[PDB]
């Protein structure tokens, strides 16, 4: 029993973190086989960062401009290129700790683990969701650029996120490992604003199901509403609309607890309209929206309490 | 910026998790050099577990009763013994991935990372505090026994916790790596109750400081109270008393934000008396007490916003 924000074990990713230095700029890189991936703005000085032309800046560099360190051992660069906003450095040694891996791009509302790194050295691990406005609410200080987010599926690491920058609101933006930004952001030091965020409804429902699985029941009721009637209260409280395909993935949770999805939606409606009246759910005093249906299944028991 | 529940990277501990099987019982073990550590109740059958004499049960076993698996590779046991509630299995191979490590026992209120494991295979990582009643609010299903909790200090792993069991309230109990239980618990299948828990005051203050460091300020005020006057409101709301030594470790946080400890205590007093009036702090709608002063410093910027 119990429910925690739970990250994937980070060892397979720790074996891949290196430090990339170009001039006076230093950040983290991801070393898979004989390629290091890092944010391309490692090639920018302080002035370049304001309005950079990256094709120009890269053409003025050669392999010797790039210092790659895996611990103390230095990797010599034998090639470089640009793929959108990530830099690729070909090195002369294939990372022998390279796990099975894929580059995947995730959807708003999905979660992943973040290995925060500084100077090529892992310092912490945590769980994150991709917000509906394509930012993440991470924990990153200067020098964390190049930290990656990932999911693990049977010793295969699916890399979904590379960290590039913090926005004015303190939230974080980056790319997939092909260098394509999540959301309407660009890698230059200008003030950029995310769109307005919304609450991930299917995740809140999944987390209510985790509550029931763990014995928290006070918020339930006998009422039921219809799909379209709920979606009206959603829009009022700035929640995502619920789809019949979202209901379907919530299916296994519905079956295991015996509580139909639309039944649980009525309880959510009531929680939105009346608040919690001082009580808590799974140790929280607000509705949590960063656990997916998959996250609930994998952490919770297979049998309801 | 940002503030997250953050675990230590788990790789150094992942290299040490093995599966121990004795008869039909299977749980996780910790392999350091040529010794495997696991909970001693791996030697109990279902009936033995009700009222076990472990000295009897162990004397009736030999090295061949114990199956140790590190992945597929099997380790052959060349000796066994008991140290309080942990079993020690001498194996014929020193773990080549053995990190620098120590066995340390932590205090109520301190935090550590937990590597949850099933059948010798790491499945998740999270942060935990030792509660003042010597339980932890973990996330553990059947087969997680033998999972360890740890802190990392410059590539030295300080192991502080081995998981043994879940109590009736759903909280979790275990030992240090010498096999001495945290709290008044014993390793047998009888209903055991923790004492009443209390809120870790110094941690809540540390987390309020993290709020200020990150720009959350609405809860502050100009008031100040005295140490002894605060401790009276503490006892009313079931909070730990504040010591002058707790103030001192909060010193660095006090200095960096410019907010004296007793100043912050007044804001806490007001938060206790009036609640949050609907607002949140660091993304939470209750007062969080599982971040230590050290956890705040290590994750937060060195300069206030
Ligand atoms: C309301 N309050 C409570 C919220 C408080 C939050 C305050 N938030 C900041 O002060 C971050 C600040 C915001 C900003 C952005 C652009 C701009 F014009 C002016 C300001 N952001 C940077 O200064 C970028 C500029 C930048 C550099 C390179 C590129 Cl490609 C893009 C950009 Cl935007 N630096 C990094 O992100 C490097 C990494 C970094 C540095 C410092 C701190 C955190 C991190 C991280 N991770
Ligand atoms: C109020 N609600 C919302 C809270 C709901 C929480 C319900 N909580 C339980 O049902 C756990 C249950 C409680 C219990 C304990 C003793 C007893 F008499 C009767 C019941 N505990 C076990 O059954 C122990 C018995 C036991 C076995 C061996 C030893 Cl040495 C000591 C003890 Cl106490 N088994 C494990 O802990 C093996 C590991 C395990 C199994 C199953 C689930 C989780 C875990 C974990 N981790
Ligand atoms: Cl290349
Ligand atoms: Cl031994
Ligand atoms: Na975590
Ligand atoms: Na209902
Ligand atoms: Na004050």
């Amino acid at each position: 029993s119990g429910f925690r924000k739970m990250a994937f074990p980070s060892g397979k990713v720790e074996g891949c973190m290196v430090q990339v230095t170009c001039g006076t700029t230093t950040l983290n890189g991801l070393w898979l086989d004989d390629v290091v991936y890092c944010p391309r703005h490692v090639i920018c000085t302080s002035e370049d960062m304001l309005n950079p032309n990256y094709e120009d800046l890269l053409i003025r560099k050669s392999n010797h401009n790039f210092l790659v360190q895996a611990g103390n051992v230095q990797l010599r660069v034998i090639g470089h290129s640009m793929q959108n906003c990530v830099l690729k450095l070909k090195v002369d040694t294939a990372n022998p700790k390279t796990p099975k891996y894929k580059f995947v791009r995730i959807q708003p509302g999905q979660t992943f683990s973040v290995l925060a790194c500084y100077n090529g050295s892992p310092s912490g691990v945590y769980q994150c969701a991709m917000r509906p406005n394509f930012t993440i609410k991470g924990s990153f200080l200067n020098g964390s650029c190049g930290s990656v987010g990932f999911n693990i599926d049977y010793d295969c690491v699916s890399f979904c996120y590379m960290h590039h920058m913090e926005l004015p609101t303190g939230v974080h933006a980056g790319t997939d490992l092909e260098g394509n930004f999540y959301g309407p952001f660009v890698d230059r030091q200008t003030a950029q604003a995310a769109g307005t965020d919304t609450t991930i409804t299917v995740n809140v429902l999944a987390w209510l199901y985790a509550a029931v699985i763990n014995g928290d029941r006070w918020f339930l009721n006998r009422f039921t509403t219809t799909l379209n009637d709920f979606n009206l209260v959603a829009m009022k409280y700035n929640y995502e609309p619920l789809t019949q395909d979202h209901v379907d993935i919530l299916g296994p949770l519905s079956a295991q607890t015996g509580i139909a999805v639309l039944d649980m939606c009525a309880s959510l409606k009531e929680l939105l309209q009346n608040g919690m009246n001082g009580r808590t759910i799974l140790g929280s005093a607000l509705l949590e929206d960063e656990f997916t249906p998959f996250d609930v299944v994998r952490q919770c028991s297979g049998v309801t309490f």
